[PDB]
């Protein structure tokens, strides 16, 4: 109970919890690699618990359908069928009235992920036209910032997004392979496309950033556990640790 | 002290915080009224704890200056000068990296309030002139909102606010005064607006939320009693209590 091993829902995510290479047949924890991880095995070190990682089944972060139900890591976490969410789980308004998050280990906001070609921009041009298709991770943060948005482009946007069956993905790799190949631009967080343009020279980001915001650690609303981690995390970060932790992970012609 | 009272800052905002009307000089606790003072109250009783109210010196709610040194309530948490800020204290990513919130018990956006004349539409409506004068309350969430968007629209809006020495205003309270005898416009946190407009019939919204997000109770980060305060502020929501309390303090031709 107060030696128990912690469990912690994740979902494959580049480069934050990724399947390690092998020859073997890896289980357990030791399947597990990324910055995400890091952070968790740091975090472990400095607070001295244990834990079980586990992959959320339906593959989602989380988001709300009309009659108020969750899925995703948040449902998960909802549920206490998890102790942590170790993930890039944005920290949100929205799942803030049901869950809770250490503080911010990372600062990131929504862009536009698009092949280089077309001179698009930014949002007001995307809105403007469908030629371009584009959308967002179904189930998540990005989406539900544009589904419950008031600016009048933004509306725009999720019309067209709510509409068109193929606009949203299951999740950033099918989103990602979407943009190269076809005409079709991502709504994806900031973060993840910085890592992304480093390695595929033909992508780029669209625009600024529309939001600023953070991924935390998950909880469920009221754990014991999620005041240490996030003073340890304030401590990496005074020590500028966190930096590092992501040079590491997202180190063109 | 795992029995002893509380410190609770707070600053006067109507009509969430308010001195009382009495013939008496009051003192204490006694002094105050309102909505978050309510809030604080059924806490209290269901959570059997004890507190003593102070209004923070400098009256406000707290920014970052250029070295990072915080103001405001968000100051008094950081230093441990009180346990709970009990006031309309806007959950946001910056503060998150230096203090906790409870669980939001209020939803509101950022929004305009203007005189009913001018038929201005929206913030892209002000965005392109300065005939109308704007900004927003120094050193709380608005301005702060402002300062770090990217959004092009915001951004002039921060150049012309930043440049202009009166444009930042004291409180809410200097800000719609100035909106009644200039021609101002107030960028306000949409639940007052909405009180103020009930109110001063002169007045009047202008536009939708430019965001969406929330007020919580404020705490030093680690807090112990910041989880029970969310759990019980969770199960006031679930039966509708803080939406009939709003109905109690929010309550033209
Ligand atoms: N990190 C997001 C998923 C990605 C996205 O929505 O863009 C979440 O927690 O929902
Ligand atoms: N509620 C805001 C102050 C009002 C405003 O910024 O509009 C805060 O917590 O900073
Ligand atoms: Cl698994
Ligand atoms: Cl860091
Ligand atoms: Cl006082
Ligand atoms: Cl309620
Ligand atoms: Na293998
Ligand atoms: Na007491
Ligand atoms: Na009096």
């Amino acid at each position: 109970g107060t030696n128990r091993s912690l469990i912690v829902t994740t979902l494959l995510e580049e480069p934050f919890v990724m399947f390690r290479k092998s020859d073997r047949t890896l289980y357990g924890n030791d399947r597990f690699e990324g910055y995400c991880i890091d952070l968790l095995k740091e975090l472990a070190h400095i607070l001295g618990f244990s834990y079980e990682i586990r992959l959320v089944e339906d593959g989602k972060y989380g988001a709300q359908d009309d009659k108020g139900q969750w899925n995703g890591m948040v449902k998960e976490l909802i549920d206490h069928k998890a102790d942590l969410a170790v993930a890039p789980l944005t920290i949100t308004h929205v799942r803030e009235k049901a869950i809770d998050f250490s503080k911010p280990f990372m600062t990131l906001g929504v862009s536009i992920l698009y092949r280089k070609g077309t001179p698009i921009d930014s949002a007001d041009d995307l809105a403007k036209q469908t030629k371009i298709e584009y959308g967002a991770v179904k189930d998540g943060a990005t989406m539900t910032f544009f589904k419950k948005s008031k600016i009048s482009t933004f509306e725009k946007m999720w019309a067209f997004m709510s509409s068109k069956p193929s606009a949203l993905v299951k999740n950033n790799e099918e989103g990602i392979q979407r943009t190269l190949t076809a005409d079709y631009a991502l709504l994806m967080e900031s973060t993840t496309i910085e890592y992304i343009t480093q390695r595929n020279c033909n992508l780029t980001q669209i625009g600024g950033l529309i939001d600023s915001k953070g991924y935390g650690i998950g909880t469920p609303m009221g754990s014991p556990y999620r005041d240490k981690i996030t003073i340890a995390i304030l401590q990496l970060q005074e020590e500028d640790k966190l930096h590092i932790m992501k040079e590491k992970w997202w180190r063109c012609p």
